[PDB]
DNA sequence: ATCTGTACATGTACAGAT
DNA sequence: ATCTGTACATGTACAGAT
DNA sequence: ATCTGTACATGTACAGAT
DNA sequence: ATCTGTACATGTACAGAT
């Protein structure tokens, strides 16, 4: 049934090896040249993110998620108009991207991108090119065309091992699922920003960074349970990935029908599920043989997220991704219909 | 009932403060002088182990643990004669590794930093031989003493006979237990019975298991449930010392047993709701019956290290586990009398 | 001669394939 | 049920540098 | 290389509520 | 009698500074 679906979904090892070979190639030797020469981002280090290596990546092993992160210490943040998620960095290898001592994030997006070209420009071995930047874009995305399409998005990240910013003191609520002592090992781990890099023409553009909490959410999403033996060999099989892949792929299907829905991607989704788990916290309320039941309770909740415009980011409360600011009442009540009708007509769209 | 001995069992936050404040300004200055003068055990870390670290010391806050860690460089082991447990160390006035040799440059070391204290009343107890300890007596107006116990750190792999060791995969699972293995192992100078001889020691392990005791990762945590595990550990530790007491047909057994003994429990009933605390009585009944079972079949295999059993002809006499079988089956039928002295 | 950043060596969880 | 490739963590060997 | 500052877990003690 | 909330105490990991 949904059963059924998942194996549709379910990626081909065969498939993930020719494309994991190929990825890895190309972001080896990208590495390397950063660190190569006395360039800025020397020291830079790599953090694979995303589906991929979360392991609820669906259909094909066509996009992959990499973080070139880079230490810097002595840091003062300064909040960027309350907004929770978006921040000012200020104070040397970076000496040439600063604003008198504010750290502009395009100076340093540009000099990482056209090092990232002028690697790739030499690299006859692989079909590889860069895309054309897509602004309120962090990322370096290169297109593979092995003979299958594949795109990886290269993100430029900033690491501090201070102290989280206080924005999030009241996010990640795991107290009750994953428990205090995960909670206070992941606050201990470094925070990351990434540059926002929207061309809107509002103050500071430039010179915003946003943070990014994928190196949390990728230690969630491999270990999900209230028992340690959640999916392990000696433990019980839940369907909390299987939740996230179907609402993804419900997402995905539609996304690509409908242009109306533009604002919407798999973040909410994901967003989303990690309240749902947080307010299920049993691995019980998970049990594979619950499936229908599971994907239908998730559904309705970000049902109600839509209706009531409000879905908060899960590390940074005050954050709301479906606000009017950021998305439009008729996209929310457009999505909210597509997404009620497919529940009630035997998800149509799953055969497509 | 037991909620009442428990309560008597619990340390007191004054006490603890008191006995604390005195043992940290000694271990301290002993740990200063290893390092900050220039002796053989130059890098030396310390690492606080046993049951006052662990929160199931009972009684009184008298008895501290603590090990002085080398790590030492590239090392090979060589099993002595099949134990599991013990080892001959190869590869520097301590030369093959002389756990003697070395033990006892180190307890020269202590006494003669003891020797320089007028702050706080300090000796070393006489030495026990088939001990890694160099013990210090304090005399706070309370009697405390303090286990310093010099260890080797080895990075590998961990040796081969503690491979089927450590069974906790449908209890904390395999994530926590590969971890756990990529920490390293400890090499503890116990004479063996000889004088070359190490012995492993897993107590930052066990350390992380008492902290981290439940199939829920909330266990006894502040958005948890609480359960009754370390209450029996603490039950069974004092009906063990009562009777240690009492007889001395009883020399030969210790803690360890019972600490032994309770992980191999806790493996075989993982979920935090058998051990919920409502059942304290049944689960304290049943950790008795499964250790008189090890003691009627002479058999109480090392938690990390399985062929090596810690009830073997060998190491205590049939006599002595008759004895304390028929100590322990009494008390059980007649209300735990010992409870109450 | 010693030291070291880089690459290899070893081991295992996860999940796909048989 | 067993087997197998990938990703990821930690230990160690070593050519090139000091 | 060693030390201090910070944050929070695991305790204990006790009052008021259930 | 037990539970819940607060205060008070110790232990411990790690970052940033010296
Ligand atoms: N892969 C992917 N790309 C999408 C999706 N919807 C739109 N896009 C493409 O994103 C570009 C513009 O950026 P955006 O802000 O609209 O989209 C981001 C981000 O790209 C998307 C999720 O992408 P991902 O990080 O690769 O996701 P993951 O690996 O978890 O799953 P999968 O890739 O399999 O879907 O979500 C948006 N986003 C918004 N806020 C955040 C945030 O804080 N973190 C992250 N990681 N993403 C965020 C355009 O090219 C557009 O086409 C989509 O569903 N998937
Ligand atoms: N504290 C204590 N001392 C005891 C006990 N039974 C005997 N002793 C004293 O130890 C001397 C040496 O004899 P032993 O080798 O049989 O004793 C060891 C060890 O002393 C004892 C447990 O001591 P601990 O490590 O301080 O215990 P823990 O911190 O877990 O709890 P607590 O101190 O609250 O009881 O057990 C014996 N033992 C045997 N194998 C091991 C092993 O692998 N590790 C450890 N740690 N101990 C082991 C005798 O002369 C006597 O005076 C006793 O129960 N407690
Ligand atoms: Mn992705
Ligand atoms: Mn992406
Ligand atoms: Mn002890
Ligand atoms: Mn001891
Ligand atoms: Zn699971
Ligand atoms: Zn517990």
């Amino acid at each position: 049934k949904l059963k059924k679906v998942l194996d549709k979904l379910r990626l081909k090892r065969k498939d993930i090896s020719e494309a994991a070979e190929t990825v890895n190639k190309v972001v080896e030797r990208l590495l390397r040249r950063m660190q190569k020469r006395e360039s800025e981002f020397k020291g830079v280090e790599q953090l694979n993110t995303g589906s991929y290596y979360e392991h609820v990546k669906i259909s094909a092993p066509n996009e992959f998620d990499v973080m070139f992160k880079l230490e810097v210490p002595r840091i003062e943040l300064q909040e960027y108009y309350e907004t929770g998620a978006f921040y000012l960095v200020k104070f040397n290898p970076l000496s040439h991207f600063l604003e008198g001592e504010v750290l502009s994030a395009t100076k340093m997006l540009s000099k990482f991108r056209k090092i990232i070209k002028e690697e790739v420009k030499e690299i006859k071995d692989i079909d590889v090119s860069v895309e054309k930047e897509k602004p309120g874009s962090p990322a370096v995305t290169l297109l593979i065309r092995n003979p299958e399409e594949i795109s990886v998005d290269i993100i430029l990240a900033l690491e501090s091992k201070g102290s989280w910013p206080i924005s999030t003191k009241e996010g990640l609520p795991i107290q009750g699922w994953l428990g205090t002592k995960v909670r206070t090992n992941l606050r201990r781990e470094p925070f990351y920003l990434v540059p926002k890099n929207a061309k809107d023409g509002n103050s500071f553009q430039g010179e915003t960074w946003r943070l990014s909490f994928s190196h949390t959410e990728k230690y969630i999403l491999n270990n999900h349970g209230i028992e340690k033996t959640c999916c392990e060999s000696s433990g019980a099989k839940c369907c909390r990935k299987e939740c996230l892949k179907l609402m993804k792929y419900l997402l995905e299907q539609l996304k690509k029908e409908f242009q109306e829905l533009d604002a919407f991607c798999s973040y909410h989704v994901k967003t989303a599920i990690f309240h749902m788990w947080t307010q299920d916290p049993q691995d019980s309320q998970w049990d594979p043989r619950n499936l229908s039941s599971c994907f239908d309770k998730l559904l309705a909740f970000f049902l109600e997220c839509l209706r009531t415009e409000k879905l908060d980011h899960y590390f940074i409360p005050k954050f709301n991704l479906f606000s009017q600011e950021l998305i439009d009442r008729k996209s929310k009540e457009f999505l909210s219909k597509k997404i009620e009708y497919e529940r009630n007509n035997g998800f149509p769209i799953f055969d497509k």
